[PDB]
């Protein structure tokens, strides 16, 4: 019985970032503005009580701007998403299914042209959303959107939350690592139709939800072995890994219902993070030979101004490790899985504005966080080119 | 700038089976009494025409009986999921976020007894599914019920449809080839409560799927590089790929709805896959260089007695060729992502009862074939270890 070599021949160098595309819908929505706007849309003027707690809270957010599918023309055109909780799925399904993919492409029609090559050598699809569910999905609806090869390889991971980002790229690397000229769409894509409604008492966690959630699709091309010259690496993949995290059973819960999707959270999800997180990016460093954490550049899920300060205190970073994660975060929200590709994006960005030596703002080598239900935290180890 | 060496070592044989379970709800429920069942209980058992019009579906349909957790106490205490357009989203994920997962872990404990290994070693999850959504994931819920490591790596593909198994065995093969030491666990798990519904005369299509669907788990335990004596390959898997098949968009849509899941079959689905299958197949056979058909084994996803009786016919397939889909056609219905993973395990058992000189009936090289919404074809490529 003879072994055979493998007939699907596998790469040999790090799973590489070679292009970075972002898109967000048009409209903005100021966070000043914002409260009354919402309010008034969902025939809620009346509870001021309520509405001055979601003022302070968007207040206290760290956003300036979001942007937002659900125009006035759109949430008047659907009455049952301005609702608390009628039975509205049918209706937020009808605007996502079509709207995660197109801003998906959008991006992807970005990314594919900093990569440099062709749509035909794309060979792998790995798409994560948290707004909504269709058969076929997103990820076939991407692929004729963008005239892919019929035989292109999907990953689908729908109803991830906010560490589908890290998770695209975890998935990615292997993909790429693992086949002689794999060129991956690592791909998040996010719509808010799915969890919008009408605040209430009863539901603390769908005003803070409110606040910060807004829409936006990142998407990398992600291969391994570049063609030196005709492709340039931005980013290295060295490291993916995750945990549940210690003691945070319960913390975050997500029900796609009738009446979309309803989030509640029972536990200190800024505490179980920052709490736990050295222990476990502890690992991470090691096969990078154990940078200090000022050393390393943060690309960090923007949950809310919670989480970003307290992981920043616990670990005694200088207040640019996290400059990108809070730029995101003011200027597009909490975009569930797609923020954490925003936030690397940018982290290339105020490096190039700045000049720094790597893209990483002078570090070699930094984090790429995710973190979303069942208190999993997402993490890979990236490597920044030079400049 | 250095060029480093792969800091999560990658594996060097290719990825195997190295277990196999499977589990199904104990309800039967016998084909020849079942629309008698079905349209009492559903409160149709009155539009005659529509009964006929199902039993002769029934009797076509090569199905001898199905299991699922929908008994008669389990509908009378939902009786939403007995209507045929009421709200029932609700009810139907209360079932399906338990059983799905508590189903898997049925059959997960036995896939990793035959493998042998210990708990603490499997690395990753790779879960498909049709039969609900929800946040943590059922990926999440499975390694709670199994005590899994924190750390395990997770891939969540809700929402696939009956192509889903042949979509976890390729990531699980890459997953396992490209990290040193891992273990996968493969998972495919159905129930149908989120489908279920009456019969309507203005609903065609439904009346297909309640006439297949069936509930039933599937997992299999993936590795690459077995530990010799200690851990025994079934099988090892050689290629994975897939492809849209041409003109076939809008064949099989699947839209989660207010009151459940949906589907509309707008094609010939039998009819597309034969004329297109040959073309692609002959691709996947290349690498294992090109065995003819009838020298190979055949585990195909029973989708129903038309696609099996057609692919029998266009191939020219020896009449044994599919005896194993249709063993688990006849004796578990189409359990959409999971039946492909039942297939192959019954063309081993098969195997073993002829004393066949391979698990695959004697042929040394098969296809595991799935395919559902996209038309989506996915197939995989495996050889069968003696004995």
């Amino acid at each position: 019985r003879a072994a055979l070599p493998r007939a699907q021949p596998r790469a040999e160098g790090p799973a590489c970032v070679l292009g970075i595309g972002t898109a967000v819908p048009p409209a903005e929505f100021l966070q000043s503005e914002y409260p009354e706007f919402f309010f008034n849309i969902t025939n809620c003027g009346e509870k001021e009580a309520l509405k001055a707690k979601f003022k302070r809270i968007c207040d206290k957010s760290g956003i300036r701007k979001r942007h937002m599918f659900l125009t006035e023309e759109v949430l008047k055109a659907n009455p049952g998403i301005c609702t608390y909780m009628e039975p509205s799925l049918n209706v937020r399904h009808d605007i996502v299914v079509v709207q995660v993919p197109k801003l998906a492409a959008e991006a992807a029609q970005k990314a594919i042209k900093e990569w440099g090559g062709r749509k035909s050598d794309i060979t792998h699809i790995v798409f994560a959303t948290t707004s909504g569910v269709n058969m076929p999905g997103a990820d076939h609806a991407l692929a004729k959107l963008l005239g892919l090869k019929p035989t292109v390889k999907r990953v689908m991971m729908y109803q991830t939350g906010c560490f589908g980002g890290a998770s695209v790229l975890r998935v990615a690397k292997d993909l790429a690592e693992n086949n002689k000229g794999a060129r991956v769409l690592a791909v998040a894509s996010e719509v808010t139709a799915v969890t919008y409604r009408a605040p209430s008492e009863n539901h603390l966690d769908g005003l803070v939800g409110s606040a910060l959630f807004g829409d936006g699709a990142g998407v990398y091309v992600v291969g391994s072995d570049p063609k030196p010259e005709v492709e340039k690496p931005l980013f290295e993949v060295h490291w993916a890994g995750e945990t549940i995290l210690p003691e945070s059973d319960g913390a975050i819960d997500g029900h796609l219902t009738e009446a979309g999707l309803i989030f509640h959270l029972m536990k200190d999800v800024p505490g179980l993070i920052s709490k736990n997180i050295e222990k476990f990016l502890n690992e991470a460093r090691k096969p990078v030979g154990s940078p200090a954490w000022n050393e390393m550049f943060w690309a960090v899920h923007p949950g809310g101004p919670a989480i970003l300060d307290q992981v920043e205190a616990k670990l005694k970073l200088t207040k640019d490790k996290m400059q990108g994660s809070r730029d995101i975060l003011s200027e597009f929200g909490n975009m569930s899985s797609a923020s954490v590709l925003f936030v690397l994006d940018q982290i290339r960005h105020r490096s190039v504005k700045m000049g720094a030596s790597t893209l990483g703002e002078g570090s070699e080598f930094g984090f790429f966080i995710g973190f979303g239900p069942g208190l999993t935290l997402e993490v890979l180890v990236l490597r920044a080119a030079p400049n």
